[PDB]
């Protein structure tokens, strides 16, 4: 993928945003911005130019499933890749996120190799 691809990393725990940002930096992606919940995320996304979203689920103000549904329903961003990265591991959560249009899903705790693989799986799927 294009190393200037602009990522939005969304999680309500600063520790996880930091992990994801650093993993992206290792992979060669330095154009990375953070958001703390779905509302903060949508404000950032309205500024434009984003190419990929990595998102948590359990967050205040607007949770990640609602963020994913908002993105998918909005004509300005409906094709934005969205990777869910969440501690929710139950199959009903996976099914609900998948059905809502998640580009991929990673269960916390996750390894560096898992995130790279799942990112690459999405890049390949979308011809990026
Ligand atoms: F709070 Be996230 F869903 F891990
Ligand atoms: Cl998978
Ligand atoms: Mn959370």
């Amino acid at each position: 993928a294009d190393k200037e691809l602009k990522f939005l990393v969304v999680d309500d725990q600063s520790t996880m945003r930091r992990i994801v940002r650093n993993l992206l930096k290792e992979l060669g992606f330095n154009n990375v911005e953070e958001a703390e919940d779905g509302v903060d995320a949508l404000n950032k996304l309205q500024a434009g130019g984003y190419g990929f979203v990595i998102s948590d689920w359990k967050m205040p103000n607007m949770d990640g499933l609602e963020l994913l549904k908002t993105i998918r329903a909005d004509g300005a961003m409906s094709a934005l890749p969205v990777l869910m990265v969440t501690a929710y591991a139950k199959k009903e959560n996976i099914i609900a996120a998948a059905q809502a249009g998640a580009s991929g899903y990673v269960v916390k705790p996750f390894t560096a190799a898992t995130l790279e693989e799942k990112l690459n799986k999405i890049f390949e799927k979308l011809g990026m």
